[PDB]
This record gives C-alpha cells, sequence and structure tokens, in this order.
C-alpha cells in the first residue's frame, strides 16, 4: 500500500540495496513514526520500540533524507566500539553506491578523510563529544546537520553515558543562543531512540522532540522461568512440564537437554552464564554430549557442506595474535562455542559471524554480548538469576531475552530463566520488572559534581559562554532542569583551581592555559589536577635508562582492567631489576604496602587518601605495558601476571588513547621535553611493538607478529617491502603461525582456504594477503613522496 518502500522516493541505488535481502514493505509503526508530525520537515524525534522491531530503518530513512535533501553532514553516536564499527560497514554498504562518504571516529581509530569532506560520521560517545568540541573551537558548527543517538537510555548512569547529556545539552545551548538573533528552519535535528522508558516523554520534552512509542514486535517473545522440571510464565502459570527424553549426569538443570532439543529442531540457542569460567566449562560439556548422543555410542569437523567454513573459522583463529583456544578447538567442530570478555575482540568477531551464519548452533556467552551487536537466536537460556554473586539487573535481563526471536525466521522467541525454589521469587521479579526512570547524572551534600564541572568548563573554554547570564541559560537546557545555585559553585571551583579567569564588563569568564589544555586533551577536570601534579613531580626527577617511567605517565588507572594477584606481584617485585626498582621508589611503590597486601587481603580503600592502592595497581599495570611494547608473547604475559588476553587488549587500546591525551596536554602547556618523550608511545602501545616496527605497521594487514617476522627476514621498512617478491612475503607469513606442536604431508587442496581475517572482511588467502601487503606498501611508498 502506501507503506510500500518504493513509494517513499528512495534512490534506486539504495532501493535495490534494501530489496537485496527482504525490506520490501514497512511496518505499521514505522509509517506512523515518519508521517505523523513534522519529522520529515526537520523536527526532532524521540521514539521507542522493542528490540528487533526495525528501529534502524527509521533512522536510516531520516539520515538519507537530510544528507541528500539538505546537503549537510550527519553524526551517528553508538555506545561501544564494536557496535560502532559494525554500524559503519552496514551504512557504508548501503550508501557507497550513491557517492556518500561514510567514515568513523572510534577509540584510537582515525578517519583518513577530513570531516569537511564527509557526509556521515559514525562515532562512539567519547569521540563524538570531542568532535563537537572540535567544531566549537573552529566555529565550523554550521557543518553539522543532524545527530542520531542509539540507545538513549544510557543517558542515566554509565562510565561514559553521561557525556551523551553534555553533548546534547551543548547542542541545545548553542541553538538557544542563536534564538536571540531575531531573524526575518531545520537547524540541527536530533533523532534519539531507546527501549521503553517510563520517563520517555520527559526526554522528548527536554529535546523539544516529537514522541513515539510502540509495543510492536514481529516475533512474539515467550518469557518463562524454570523451577525443577516445570516451566512457568510471568503469572506463575505452568506452560510446560519438561521431561528429558535422554539423560546425562552432571549438574544438569536439563541445560544440555534443553540445548539438544533446540538443535534437533533445526534451531540455535544462546546460553547466558554468570562467570567466564562457566561458559567454557559448559561449552565443553555440551559439545562432548553432542558427540555421544549423535553416534549413539579436538578433532576436525565432519565432511559436510559447512566443513570448509568450519575449518576456515578454526584456521582464522589460529592465524590471530591470540592463536586457537584449546577449548574452542574441541567444541567448534560440533557447532559449539563460548563468548566472553576474556577473548580478544578479533576472536569474538569470528564467533558472532559463525553463529550468525549457522556454523555455530550453541553459544554459551556472558553479559558482555547482551549489550553488544545484533545477534538473535531461537531460544535464550539464562543459567541463573544470580550474576557475579549478586541478583541480575533488570536492564541486563531485558537485553538477554530480547535476543530471542529472529525476524523473518522464527515463529516465536523463547526465553527460559532457570531458578531454584529459594530464588524463585527473584526470578518472577525480573519477568514482571520494568526499567527504572532515567536519572540526570548531574544531580546535586554534593553541591559540586564532576559532570557539571566538565560541562561548565567546555562552554567557557570553547568560547560559547562568557558571562554569568550564559551559565544559567545553559542550566535551562540541561536534562536536570527538564524534570521541573549548583552552577555557581562549579564556576568558583574552576576559579580556585586555575582553570578559568575572572575579569571584573562585570563578571566575565575566560579560559586559562590549563583550561584550554584540558579541553584539547579530552580530559576530565577532576582527573586533570592529579595528572598535572604527577607530571610536575616527574619532571623534577625522571628515569631515562628504560621506558618504564615514561609508561607510568601514560598508564591509565580510572578503572580496574583485571584482578591482580598480590602474591604473584611480590614475586615479580623481588626478581625486578635495580633499574626498575628505582622507578618504583620514585613513584610511591613502597615494599611495606606490598607485604601487607599478600600477608592480609585488606583492600581498605575506604579512606580517600588511599590512592596508595591505585599507585601499586598502576605500577603493576605499567610492567604489563612494558613487556607488551617489548614484544613479549601474550601467553608469557598471561602466565607472568595472571590475566587473560582479553583484559590485555582492552588495556592497550585504553593506554594508546590515554597516551595521546597526555601528549596533547603536555604540548598545550609548552612542556616540550616531556611531550617529546611521550609522543612515541601512542603507536607502540597500540600495536605492542618496538620502535623498529613502527614503519612496517603502517600497512593495514601488518600487526605486531607479522611485522617482526618480516623484519627478521630482511624487510625493515615499507620501502623494502614494496620491492618484495609476493611469494616470499607469503612464505614468511606462513612461518609466523602458532602450532601446539613444534611445527614452525602436502595438501594442495588448501590453496583456496581463506585463513586470514580482516575488518569488514572478505576471507583472504595467505597468498592474496601477501599480494595486498606488497600492493599497499607500494601505494604508501608513492604517497611518501
Ligand atoms: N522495514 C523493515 N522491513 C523488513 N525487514 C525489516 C525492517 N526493519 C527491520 N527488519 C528486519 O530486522 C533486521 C534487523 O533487526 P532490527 O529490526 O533492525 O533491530 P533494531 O531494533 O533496529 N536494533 P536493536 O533492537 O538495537 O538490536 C533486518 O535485517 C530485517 O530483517
Ligand atoms: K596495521
Ligand atoms: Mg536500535
Amino acid at each position: 500500500d502506501k507503506l510500500l518502500l518504493a513509494n517513499w522516493g528512495l534512490p534506486k541505488a539504495v532501493l535495490e540495496k534494501y530489496h537485496s535481502f527482504g525490506v520490501k514493505k514497512m511496518f505499521e509503526w514505522q509509517a506512523e513514526c515518519l508521517l505523523l508530525g513534522q519529522v520529515l520537515e526537520g523536527k526532532n524525534l524521540v521514539y521507542s520500540a522493542p528490540t528487533s522491531a526495525g528501529k534502524t530503518l527509521v533512522a536510516e530513512l531520516l539520515i538519507l533524507k537530510r544528507v541528500l535533501e539538505m546537503r549537510k553532514k550527519a553524526l551517528f553516536i553508538l555506545p561501544f566500539v564494536s557496535v560502532a564499527k559494525e554500524k559503519k560497514y552496514y551504512l557504508q554498504s548501503l550508501f557507497q553506491e550513491v557517492g556518500i562518504k561514510v567514515d568513523g571516529y572510534m577509540g584510537s581509530t582515525s578517519p583518513s578523510r577530513h570531516f569537511s569532506s564527509l557526509d556521515i560520521a559514525v562515532c562512539t560517545i567519547e569521540r563524538a563529544n570531542g568532535l563537537i568540541n572540535r567544531l566549537i573551537e573552529e566555529n565550523k558548527m554550521d557543518l553539522l546537520g543532524m545527530v542520531v543517538v542509539d540507545e538513549l537510555h544510557m543517558l542515566g548512569d554509565s562510565h561514559r553515558g553521561y557525556l551523551l547529556e553534555l553533548l546534547l545539552t551543548k547542542i541545545c545551548y548553542i541553538t538557544r543562543k542563536s534564538a536571540s538573533c531575531q531573524a526575518d528552519s531545520n537547524a540541527v535535528q536530533i533523532v534519539g531512540m531507546s527501549a521503553t522508558l517510563p520517563n520517555l516523554e520527559l526526554v522528548a520534552s527536554w529535546l523539544n522532540a516529537e514522541l513515539y512509542h510502540t509495543d510492536f514486535r514481529p516475533v512474539p517473545l515467550l518469557e518463562s522461568v524454570k523451577v525443577g522440571n516445570s516451566i512457568y510464565d510471568s503469572s506463575m502459570k505452568l506452560v510446560r512440564e519438561f521431561e528429558p527424553m535422554l539423560q546425562v549426569k552432571g549438574d544438569e538443570d536439563h541445560v544440555v537437554s534443553l540445548c539438544y532439543e533446540t538443535i534437533c529442531d533445526n534451531h540455535s540457542v544462546l546460553l547466558f552464564c554468570p562467570s567466564k569460567k562457566w561458559c567454557e566449562k559448559l561449552a565443553d560439556i555440551i559439545a562432548r554430549e553432542f558427540y555421544n548422543l549423535h553416534h549413539q555410542a579436538s578433532e576436525c569437523p565432519p565432511v559436510i557442506l559447512e566443513q570448509k567454513e568450519l575449518l576456515e573459522v578454526m584456521d582464522q583463529l589460529r592465524r590471530l595474535p591470540s592463536g586457537l583456544d584449546s577449548v574452542l578447538q574441541k567444541t567448534v567442530p560440533w557447532g559449539v562455542a563460548f563468548h566472553h570478555a576474556g577473548l580478544t575482540f578479533e576472536e569474538r568477531d569470528i564467533i558472532e559471524g559463525a553463529f550468525r551464519q549457522g556454523l555455530i548452533r550453541v553459544l554459551a556467552a556472558t553479559s558482555t554480548l547482551s549489550s553488544g551487536v545484533n545477534l538473535p537466536a531461537r531460544r535464550v537460556i539464562i543459567r541463573t538469576p544470580i550474576f557475579g554473586g549478586r541478583p541480575l539487573d533488570i536492564l541486563t535481563y531485558k537485553q538477554m531475552v530480547g535476543r530471542a526471536g529472529r525476524k523473518g525466521v522464527d515463529t516465536v522467541g523463547e526465553s527460559i530463566l532457570i531458578c531454584k525454589n529459594s530464588e524463585k521469587s527473584k526470578g518472577i521479579a525480573l519477568l514482571q520488572g520494568s526499567l527504572k526512570p532515567v536519572r540526570s547524572c548531574l544531580q546535586r551534600g554534593e553541591e559540586v559534581t564532576g559532570s557539571m564541572i566538565r560541562a561548565i568548563l567546555e562552554i567557557i573554554v570553547g568560547g560559547v559562554a562568557s558571562t554569568s547570564q550564559d551559565m544559567h541559560t545553559y542550566a535551562a537546557c540541561t536534562f536536570l532542569a527538564a524534570s521541573m545555585g549548583a552552577i555557581e559553585a562549579c564556576v568558583m571551583w574552576l576559579l580556585e583551581n586555575e582553570f578559568i579567569q575572572s575579569t571584573e564588563e562585570g563578571k566575565v569568564y575566560h579560559p586559562t592555559h590549563l583550561g584550554s589544555a584540558t579541553l584539547s586533551s579530552s580530559l576530565s577536570p577532576a582527573d586533570t589536577l592529579d595528572i598535572f601534579a604527577d607530571l610536575q613531580r616527574a619532571m623534577k626527577g625522571f628515569v631515562l635508562e628504560n621506558d618504564l617511567h615514561i609508561l607510568y605517565l601514560v598508564t591509565p588507572m580510572f578503572e580496574d582492567w583485571t584482578t591482580i594477584d598480590w602474591y604473584r606481584f611480590f614475586c615479580l617485585w623481588e626478581k625486578l631489576p635495580t633499574s626498575m626498582k628505582r622507578v618504583a621508589e620514585l613513584v610511591g611503590v613502597e615494599e611495606g604496602f606490598l607485604a601487607r597486601c599478600v600477608k592480609g587481603k585488606v583492600v581498605a580503600r575506604t579512606e580517600r587518601q588511599h590512592r596508595q592502592m591505585a599507585i601499586h595497581k598502576r605500577f603493576f599495570t605499567s610492567l604489563v605495558l612494558l613487556d607488551l611494547i617489548s614484544e613479549v608473547p601474550l601467553r608469557e604475559i598471561n602466565q607472568k601476571y595472571g590475566c587473560n588476553r582479553g583484559q590485555i587488549q582492552s588495556l592497550q587500546q585504553s593506554a594508546a588513547v590515554y597516551a595521546g591525551m597526555i601528549t596533547v596536554f603536555s604540548n598545550r602547556l609548552g612542556w616540550h621535553n616531556m611531550e617529546l618523550l611521550l609522543s612515541q608511545f601512542q603507536k607502540r602501545l597500540t600495536f605492542g611493538i618496538q620502535r623498529e616496527l613502527c614503519d612496517l605497521v603502517r600497512v593495514s594487514l601488518l600487526n605486531a607478529q607479522r611485522a617482526r617476522v618480516l623484519y627478521a627476514s630482511g624487510f625493515h621498512t615499507v620501502a623494502d617491502l614494496a620491492r618484495a617478491n609476493i611469494v616470499e612475503v607469503e612464505v614468511i607469513l606462513k612461518n609466523a603461525v602458532p602450532f601446539k606442536s613444534a611445527r614452525k604431508e602436502a595438501v594442495e587442496e588448501r590453496r583456496n582456504m581463506r585463513t586470514i581475517w580482516v575488518t569488514g572482511r572478505k576471507g583472504l588467502t595467505e597468498r592474496e594477503a601477501a599480494a595486498l601487503i606488497v600492493e599497499e606498501a607500494r601505494m604508501i611508498l608513492q604517497q611518501d613522496l
């Protein structure tokens, strides 16, 4: 009818891309969300819908609208780097045919093309907030046409979610300062979306946006809870008396039986488990039982139509900086796998693709995946309502059970929450539970608050708020004031700590050098005080014989990245060379405190002055980072310190970004000598390499491992690599592969095996990759001239 996608004036290049797989007609709620109101005119919109209902199409049609009609640039903001990268490639594939340049601002990644020569920028929260501030410093704010926010419910409380408010308030503040222009239409449109929030109307009013809400969902979700053999619904009514056709020993809350039942019916199952260790243990059991039950009585997958793709998955894992996991090597041949934060992001990209293609039918995951990328399944099983020793959060629950039901595939989506008689009441609480109202995170015996101090600093230093009148005008645009002193307290704080200047033109506020430095560094004003002192302390007495002391200055300690074994730490302390003990003493690492940690598990940290704990945690971390840029194997670092490869990769990408911040901060203060030393560690922390490999790693396909083996074989630079014979590069790459046996038959059937993974990847052969490396090296060599 009228909701036919071809009747919406869709460009042919995009219309076919939509018709490429499904997407011929729209939903009832999608048509009402666009037409009703002035949404297509330029009015802001805040809409909510259940997961897997088609929230993406609404935004896509609006973005494609403004970009092509108004010829302005769009901003897409996503919570995590993984979902941001996924969204980039998904939007690129649709719009590359219409000459629409789409790049991304994610974590440490930087766009090759300037923002001025783009159309759609995909960002995380941190990078988006920074880009906005960049446009303010350059006054090129007129470029921005609209901002799209995914998961608008992260506005309440998160590690970086509060920045979403400061970002939006900043947009609402600038457009209000332009409302006093008295002219004589569209400006900057804000499209926000989330899950069903109780105070969603409050959010739409704050942004002066039209509201929309629906409960529509193409596949019905059957939320249930299992106690023993019986399965009940949300009203405690029995919906199924489960009886295992076959039975095995073990814990067995019919967990294997439920999964086996699902696979036999040609479906797939997601199994959520509390700890990282349970996922691997359970994935091993299920795969083992799947072998016994099928034949009625760590190898290769059976010869089927999917044998090649199963082998490619196992081979791609092997040729990764992580190698092929021992448990995965056993389970994956039988469509079983696990998924947690312990794996590297590259391993998880493989498994999700495997599960999405049907190669993996059973996936035992953690709560990390529930908030990650889009990955649906027929049945979702939650092993227990007790996660991490604490009862499961309501938001986590709705994110898990929301992945039950594949649109266009399954008739229903089933959700089972396994409980006992004791925790029976807590399970029902989750099924009937609903999301809590979104807090402002700028709430006030705390007249001053971090989020506010940062918010006030950004508008003054940026030069969009000078007087005292501008400050309270900004206070009106906040989400905190939307629900209907503290502002004045934050301004004085910025004055007391040399962040801002006051010139009595009565009462006008200007940025200091320390102010302008903090803004350019994307640093929090609360953290900047200790960082500024730490740097001044380091410049009074600095160790240069090793790279440890420099690394300490760029070692992040705002969050715990692992659980440190203190006994292990003290063992490394004694074996620690004298040159590195000097750095420890010079920082604050006292041997006495290390002894009181191993002897007694007293965390203390109740006193604020107990940043003494953070110091030892920070020095422990710098040691890990030291070995990391010394090209020490991940397995050695794992055994030496007691942390998995997942925690390490999350740390280095965090330290790579942080290292860049401290470098900028030092540059804006005129500290050249300090800047000079730090400016080489951002690149080394990223790839985990030494100075020699810095030139090789410019090539996209070359990481730490591939760069070293090519260096040790005669290829030291890109220039040397452009002259390279392709088949020689291929051979050197083949030598870098990790095998359990001391490897490094003739199989000429593996000449087409795609065993090398990339980002936004087609499977690459070891030959094709080598030719790409030499081809890219030549293109770079020419751009170097
Ligand atoms: N208008 C539509 N027409 C046909 N199929 C659609 C439409 N919208 C979504 N889909 C299907 O849903 C799939 C993707 O899931 P989607 O509906 O986009 O979930 P979402 O709500 O946008 N994301 P999220 O809830 O955050 O996980 C698409 O690939 C389609 O198969
Ligand atoms: K690279
Ligand atoms: Mg969405």
